[PDB]
């Protein structure tokens, strides 16, 4: 019954190639599934515990229930034979966070904050279906041959810097958290990648955070933009926007594209001194 939303696929149209990550009890591979389509490939090796075999097709009963634009795609599972299999599609571009630092400087404002709006679609669509995502980070999207975001979880963790004080503090997972999380994915789209808070160690972030301090403008970003990146830095967990305030805001700076031409200030750690 977990399996409701999802296709099972039978293992004669898999092929693994090459081994592209770990899973909890099992490698992800990158693949082909059947003209033939490029997909990710996550297995369940013989072994796996009772508790295991549990939260994998968990994963793959809540990822089939998903069906929008910006949340990774599930093509299907290999439940009946082993190893079992969670199969998504594959994108090309890859993971945001290397994307963009690869790629720096080569989009246009426009370009990043509709990256910004479709994942915002995309968590405001997870936050809807009561889904806490914990890993919002731009490690965790994949960017398509269209440049749309698609929010997927990597498993691969808590990750201080994008973790809201209270889920820090006393483990408060939710919605609200995974505001401050979105803020934070805000400033690594703006800033091409760089490592929120640069060298500061996690005792130090948490600490910056908690004398009130906040990441300061990327360069060269929309007053706009970095106004709202701070709201959902705000301590207090209610006075956050929630994704449906976000999605708007974001929806109306795109249809209004002169709002986004108004830069905020640029903090420079270096002056030159010219004639
Ligand atoms: C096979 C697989 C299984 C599950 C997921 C996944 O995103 N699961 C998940 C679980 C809970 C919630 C969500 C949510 F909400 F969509 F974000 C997604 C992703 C994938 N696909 C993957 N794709 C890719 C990948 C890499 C490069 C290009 N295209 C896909 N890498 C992966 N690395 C580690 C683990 C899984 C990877």
């Amino acid at each position: 019954a977990v399996l409701k939303f999802t296709t099972e696929i039978h293992p004669s149209c898999v092929t693994r190639q090459k081994v592209i990550g770990a899973g909890e009890f099992g490698e992800v591979y990158k693949g082909m599934l059947k003209k033939e389509v490029p997909v990710a490939i996550k297995t369940l090796k013989a072994g796996y515990t009772e508790k295991q075999r549990v939260d994998f097709l968990g994963e793959a009963g809540i990822m089939g229930q998903f069906s929008h634009h910006n949340i990774i795609r599930l093509e299907g599972v290999i439940s009946k034979y082993k190893p079992m299999m969670i199969i998504t599609e594959y994108m090309e571009n890859g993971a945001l966070d290397k994307f963009l630092r690869e790629k720096d400087g080569e989009f246009s404002v426009l370009q990043l904050v509709g990256m910004l709006r479709g994942i915002a679609a995309g968590m405001k669509y997870l936050a809807n279906m009561n889904y806490v995502h914990r890993d919002l980070a731009a490690r965790n999207i994949l960017v398509n041959s269209n440049l749309v975001c698609k929010v997927s979880d990597f498993g691969l963790s808590i990750p201080i810097r994008w973790t809201a004080p209270e889920a820090i503090s006393y483990r408060k997972f939710t919605s609200a958290s995974d505001v401050w999380s979105f803020g934070i994915v805000m400033w690594e789209v703006m800033t091409y990648g760089e490592r929120p808070y640069w060298e500061l160690s996690n005792h130090e972030v948490m600490k910056a955070i908690n004398d009130g301090f906040r990441l300061p403008t990327p360069m060269d970003c929309p007053s706009a933009i970095y106004q709202l990146m701070m709201q959902c830095w705000q301590q207090e967990r209610a006075r956050r926007p929630k994704f449906a305030d976000i999605v708007s805001i974001l929806d109306k700076l795109i249809r209004a594209p002169d709002s986004l031409k108004t830069l905020a200030d640029f903090d420079p750690r270096v002056s030159i001194r010219l004639p």
